[PDB]
């Protein structure tokens, strides 16, 4: 049920490599659900940068 | 059985990148249970350094 | 389900290491389906940089 | 075998983990005492 | 199904660390099938060196 | 089909970090079988250099 790349995209958001645009591209591609993208974006951007 | 990101968050607690505030964000997102966050926080913060 | 190297090739595209010619080689090798190569290339190349 | 066996073995081999840390891991339930003793049978910091 | 170290050896070929010498060792050891070694070698050797 | 740490020890042998001694300690601990240790040692040590 959880997307295979959830951890991958969460980590990219945490290190500030992924932008809001790239999270939307992932949702469009079906690599994340909108709910997962929203969950990831609730974390602080680049907190592990 | 344990959350997929348990090891991921334990490692960031041990390396001193994750704070208690980050642990709260992870629990709120549903990426850790409160019990797992409490377990992680029983380890010495920044021990690896 | 998904090809084992989907994440591996997506990451290489995102970090700008993989080119469209490399994606063709991966499809030819059978390590990606054409659908997965098309999905990866829809992401914007090099976006991690 | 505990999920973090490999993770703690690696930390012992690169010399980041101490015996005190291995005890904290066992107390947390992330390693069994048997696994902690197995890890400690390896040379500490060998990877260096 | 797929050998566990397929991705590992493909990455070593792309980064130029592996040559057919390594591919032969892995096949002999049973860490790769000949078909997988052949698939890996169809990629450009050392393409991801940098 | 094989020990969980097979790949981990093979990579350490190929990286040149692991020695023959280390491989025998892994067999002793039961983290590698003697067959796996022998298989790993058939590879060129430190090849990734």
């Amino acid at each position: 049920s959880e997307s295979l790349l959830y951890g991958y995209f969460l980590d990219s958001w945490l290190d500030g490599t992924a932008s809001e645009e790239m999270m939307r591209v992932a949702v469009n591609a079906g690599d994340l659900t909108q709910e997962e993208a929203d969950k990831i974006m609730s974390y602080p951007w680049g907190a592990w940068n």
